[PDB]
């Protein structure tokens, strides 16, 4: 809640995942706020933290389609603006109780967007202006602010809302790759590749200003585990009139970092 | 409780069964407001949700031919109306600890019944009205504001009453298979079949205003897995002045989604 | 209990002796009057169902038993009938669209000399209710169907537990009340005439016995109410000369529709009157099955 | 009753004309996605079994409620109004105008009737039964009768002592149904819906209809811009996408009971 | 002027602003509405006879003329028509028997606009009366025949002189009265769709023009009221928009007969209130032909 | 409510009727006319942007329709534009660096007679943001690419539920307000002449249609304020004269940069009045969609 009582639409962001993951390998998990792209993972050989050679693959929300178009210039018809409040992260295991061996670590990470600039030869010779995601490397060594425990029980956490005031960013158009095309990785200052990948299946239509939960799941060979992945997100809109968004609308209202699976 | 106060019969629906199913399936059960068959399940091949193909199976509750009748015109020969105040499902495993791997996830559903209509080209040509389950669209994909938990744990919860007094509907007599006889799939607007089986042994006698919760037991392969299933069902009936049912009337007096099975 | 109040309370409980909705609805007060006789060897039923147009019903069985399939028996009109519900089956909705009852009460006063009679005046309740069901039928191609039926009506073919079992001389005197918690509206049906309707099977729909209607323009059933159907029994034995004036006085809150001129004779409903509300679901339930 | 239910106001926009020497109703009606209903018939006399009638839908009636005879039940389960009001405004210069405007309501539901078939071998069937538009067929007592250039603003209230959800009925095209002859029904006149891909009847709400007669005589340059809105409740599915936008007195039937028939919109 | 009295008279002077009998009669408060159009070059009489379940209708004929032969012109009805008078022409006695008026009161307020209007309003009256004609038939053997005929039908085929005629913007408001000095019964005719009936010549009948009903289940004439019958004219030259909302509001006491449920909004008339005919029997003929 | 606040309020609420920040902010009272004529058969949109200089522009569409690509289409200034925003692209950071709004307020006040006019004035909201968009474009060597675009302007393609549609002549009232809880700066762009800028084509944006500017010196955009675009459409149909005198009246808070005389025109910003917070973020919202 704040002081302002605009017309907004509430929406829960609920998510169910099963997940199955390969044994010997390093699943990590991202949270970020990218509205829409619910999830965010990659896989790394075992023991290792993401390095140059990591291609970052997305999941979506369930119904993305539909309220950002299908198209890189299409992802601002429905709502113009949005909001955060909370997100939710969980993990319970579907696995039995002999064959496990793994463990769960999460810390957060204060990513943000930034304005990385090089200049091109080009004929005539100018320079230019990319978007990039700063604070990702932080992700990349051991947080001590962190939680810690094994595989089995699991965990069960909330993010936390960076803004005295809850101001608010727009949408950003255009966005399918961080570092976007025919710009290399190493010039910007990503160490890892973030790819949205399809357009018509997903993409980053924007970012809020909250914490990135990240997730390091350790995984020794042997140890088949599985799991149902959980993401709640309390998301604001901010609609269009020319959208069918308006029979929603009302107006708005004038714990440590993680816990076990079992509260 | 409410403001009336007349004569009513209590019955508590309490309901054991014991329940062992095939891995790599997926085990889906429906607890409806449906007087005397306290259960609905139906399998389907691994990862999917039910497709148009899923015939579906009732279980009825001990005891249904005595206060129902046997035939298809005899389901309102003791009461004639009813109404619901809660049911409960409750997941408890029988299974021990190493040779486990699923999960168990809970939203509810809407499911109310309706009237689609279609014209028949008979001599002469006419049309006609048949009873459909619409709301049943939301099952087939994943609800946001669910439960999501493993398998070897379990799950206990508690529906609720859609209607702010609690009013109701009246027996309907008749129905054994949803869409009816001669009546096709496609027509109605139901993607799977809903079905009550032999007219003798079980059958839908009417429905209630209330939430219908659906389960999805996910069982991967290699995971032989058994439980109990627990329905609890606060079960009102009006009844008739022949039926045997009178010596027990009395006069009636004027948490989130789901939690672990460990409370 | 307002000045509306106990004028509804004296609706409801004796006209021998609402809620938060204020539309513009009619009131009639369904007065009847019948001089009627029976015949000795003759169990008369009697029916009084929640059916506007339709204040009033006997059934006949014969002596010392239930009805069967064969006990096909009819209505009479409360007088209003070809005013208020047309004369065509395509027509009742031409006046009034739903109704509501605030109570329709039932009394019995005997006429016979007292060196005659003989026999009973048994009454009990009967929660009558109107339902569906659906069977296939063949036809070209094989179809499904679905009409109207009446559930309940199975709990007629026996003498209910609570019931008022005295003389023919002592008459007999009841009450009705709205068995759901608020007053509900019942949209107004047509084309009733037959309960099975035509081309249909008894037993093929539940009902142990028959209502016919006959004429269209001087008879039917136009809906259902959500009250129980009372029941009474005379079963008049062999040697008795049975005569009585019977009464059926209800209240009626229609829904009309602005055609036809009626709608002046009706008001603005009152407001609520929360406290009347509890004397209304009190006394009803305090009087007994039956009086005198 | 406190639960997951969608807020959606829902609202067309359109200026309109009028049809010289014509006859021309609106009926503003329960019947959600349909934005109102309108035909016309000559100047002076009355529709009859022999007038057709036509829907105009609220923008974006495929996208909620699907296109087809089995798309309806897809989005949204039951739903309830709560309050919807039409208003109509003059765009008619102080040189044509011409006509008035006569407001008074209709209290008309949706039942069933039956009737019997002649097959081999024979039954009966029901279908659905607009009850209460032959309460349409005259002009009700309490009027707004009102020359067109002043303008009409009307609400309604829900005419049920309190509120149901009402369910999404399926597979509605005509009102009489198709296949069925009217004059086995007894409705006045035949509403239709057309290509159901376009236009469809999907349930019945707990509110009276609103009707105005304008008819506009010969010569009479008539046209507004017209403005209906209403505010509906939904009971979604799990797997609708209007269901993430979805969340969880007395003084309102003062309002209902103490209200004129229409305002000068003024 | 007891409490009734201004009551009868706020029903007979301006519902917009009895005897000695003492019966159960029941009064209808008749209230009309209509937004009706003209149309140019087109003279358009407007009758108000007294009618019940007519309480209005208007006549056309071309340009600068009066009525022919040819016009043959139909009735309206006020709602009500099909509830309290049947649907066949051997059912209006179902409901009422005969009828009284109190009095009937038109206005025409026009709803055009300022820069279009062109022609007149022009109101006077016509005592018209229902009477008999006799006239042999060649039948199998020779006979006679007797039907009604409307006499004073005469009177309206020229402009009164005591007339009340103005712009078009300006409107008319008028008042009828009872021209006979008791409130005479009227029994209730049957059987009327046709005045003159059918294979009746007119000419031979004496009436002028014809009054027709068309369909049999939503329109007829049930009877004739001992009223003044109230024509108005409105001429609508070439060049003109003309388009209007009236009023015909007539307050009628019916004598009902004792079928359908109506009964209990009528109630017993009220005793003699001597001083009050006076006030009956001065303002009305005091105001004039016609008013604004 | 101290002596700034309701200051403060006049300003914004109704000029023909802040916070904790107290730095040398200066406040022009952006007073604006246009007796302006439309064009008949002729769609004209109005846009009311949170644009500095720019407090107005109407957009052209033809009848009955909705705006194109091709619908391109210009701004006009609020004097003051060559004063304080110099006159090539580069020279608009010279007087003020950021800017805030405390209202603008528009208002169309017709001219025309009661005789001729036909159409309507429809208003409704659209929340019109900034924003930009990557693409990778054919260069040596091959790169990416990042300009602003405008998010929002897909609202405009069609008419807003929350609307107030009357006649042409009745006029219109209308207000806007801080959308951000908070009064926050934004920057002075620069360059901005062409949106979306040049060598750019539509649909590689987004934007439905284009903001022009045409000459440097005279015109165009210089930044984006937190405040919502109103919207006004008029229809003018096929036979109308349409003409009014309209206004916008806007209120504008100043961040400037040390250079011109300005300065002393305003002072430094008035300390908290914290409880007038509370009639500026309740009585707007209170205010309708617009007014007359």
């Amino acid at each position: 809640p704040d002081r302002f009582e605009g017309k907004v639409v509430s929406r829960k962001d609920v998510l169910n995942q099963s997940i199955s993951f390969t044994a010997g390998q390093d699943t990590f998990i991202l949270i970020a706020p990218t509205p829409g792209v619910a999830y965010w993972s990659a896989s790394v050989p075992a023991g290792t933290f993401p390095t140059s050679a990591t291609t970052f693959n997305p999941v979506n929300y369930p119904g993305f389609t539909s309220m950002f178009g299908t198209t890189s210039t299409s992802r601002s018809d429905q709502v113009s603006s949005f909001r955060y409040a909370s997100m939710n992260v969980g993990i319970y295991p579907t696995s039995n109780l002999m064959q496990f061996a793994g463990s769960i670590t999460v810390w957060k990470c204060p990513v943000k967007l930034s304005t990385v600039q090089f200049p091109v030869a080009t004929d005539p010779a100018t320079s230019s202006l990319v978007h990039t995601l700063v604070g990702l490397d932080g992700v990349l060594a051991v947080g001590p602010d962190n939680f810690s425990e094994s595989f089995i029980k699991g965990v069960f956490s909330q993010s936390a809302c960076n803004e005295p005031d809850f101001e608010f960013n727009d949408i950003l158009e255009g966005i399918q790759t961080l570092p976007p095309a025919n710009v290399s990785l190493g010039s910007t200052g990503q160490p890892f590749t973030m790819d949205s990948g399809a357009e018509a299946t997903s993409g980053v239509v924007g970012w809020g200003n909250m914490d990135t939960i990240v997730i390091r799941v350790s995984a020794p060979e042997g140890a088949v585990n599985s799991a149902i992945l959980k993401a709640w997100s309390c998301i604001e809109y901010r609609p269009n009139p020319n959208a069918m968004l308006y029979q929603f609308g009302h107006d708005s209202p004038p714990l440590p970092v993680a816990v076990i699976a079992a509260q």
